[PDB]
């Protein structure tokens, strides 16, 4: 588990949204595994405007936040779940690490903010969902 909160919203793995999220519902993009919901707080979390290929993740099933090199976003295949069927996710990012299902939520920051939120895993690859295109979520 875990999400993002910038100004009014809230930013999470569409997979783990809850009903309040889809009762509040701004944006969802299936093929991403984001979804963006209504928050009547102002959080501060300052998302990256960036090209970064190096940042640092938090691993919530080791309780350490890892160093990373990590791909540009792209469409990858990513095979199916109770969740999803198989499929091409786009806007994800692969880096060489760590990553446990419970794990998806755990934020990606570099040296200018938020990059994006972990999505996928498997054979010591982790897959984050990139954020820094929405610019929405500033304005
Ligand atoms: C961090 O996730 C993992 N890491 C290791 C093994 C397994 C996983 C789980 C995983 O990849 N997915 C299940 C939930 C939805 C995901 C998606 N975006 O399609 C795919
Ligand atoms: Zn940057």
């Amino acid at each position: 588990s875990g999400a993002i909160y910038v100004g009014n919203y809230r930013v999470v793995n569409r997979h783990l949204a809850t009903h309040n999220d889809w009762a509040n519902l701004v944006w969802e993009d299936s093929s991403r595994d984001l979804l963006v919901s209504s928050t009547t707080a102002q959080g501060c979390d300052t998302i990256a405007r960036c090209d970064c290929q190096t940042g640092v993740y938090y691993c919530s099933s080791r309780r350490k936040h890892y160093p990373v090199s990590f791909s540009k976003p792209s469409l990858i295949f990513v095979e199916a779940s109770e969740y999803y069927p198989a499929r091409y996710q786009s806007h994800l990012m692969l880096a060489v690490g760590h990553s446990e299902p419970g794990d998806c939520g755990g934020i990606l920051r570099c040296q200018h903010g938020v990059v994006g939120i972990v999505s996928t895993g498997g054979n010591g690859l982790v897959g984050f969902a990139d954020v820094r295109d929405l610019l929405w979520l500033d304005e």
